[PDB]
């Protein structure tokens, strides 16, 4: 089925999730655009997002990728180093969890990409 189910769907997508914003949090190179974030509303978000993503849901929800980070872009100054360690993160949290390679490499594919880079950076 979908790869949220073989994932272990929405409570697995959940764990996940925690754990990977436990990461940023207490990562100092992406950390501080957090600062001033609702988490438990941002993990939603993401939750939502990654459900959508990963194909557990029917259409997109919330703001696009684009949308959602052209202000950090514009003012934060995000960038390639900030992408680099958000996926860094992401792909820790997996592999710490032990999810198989190949179900990483799938998740690696949306969230890593160039297109969800040019999405975010706004390029
Ligand atoms: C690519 C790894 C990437 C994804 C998939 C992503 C996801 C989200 C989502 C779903 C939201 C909320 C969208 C909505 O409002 O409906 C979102 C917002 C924020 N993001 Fe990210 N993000 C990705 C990439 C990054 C990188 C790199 C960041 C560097 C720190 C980063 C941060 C943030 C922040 C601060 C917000 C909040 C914006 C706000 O309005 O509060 N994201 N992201
Ligand atoms: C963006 N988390």
């Amino acid at each position: 089925a979908s790869l949220y189910e073989k994932l272990g769907g929405a409570a697995a997508v959940d764990l996940a999730v925690e754990k990977f914003y436990g990461k940023v949090l207490a990562d100092e190179r992406v950390n501080r655009f957090f600062v001033n974030t609702d988490m438990a509303k941002q993990k939603q978000h993401q939750k939502d997002f990654m459900t959508y993503a990963f194909g557990g849901t029917d259409r997109f929800p919330g703001r696009s990728m684009r949308a959602a980070h052209q202000d950090l872009v514009e003012n934060a100054g995000l960038t390639d180093v900030h992408f680099d360690a958000i996926a860094e993160n992401l792909v820790l949290t997996l592999q710490e969890l032990n999810v198989s390679q190949d179900l990483i490499d799938e998740v690696v594919t949306i969230v890593g990409s160039v297109q969800h880079r040019n999405d975010v950076l706004n390029r």
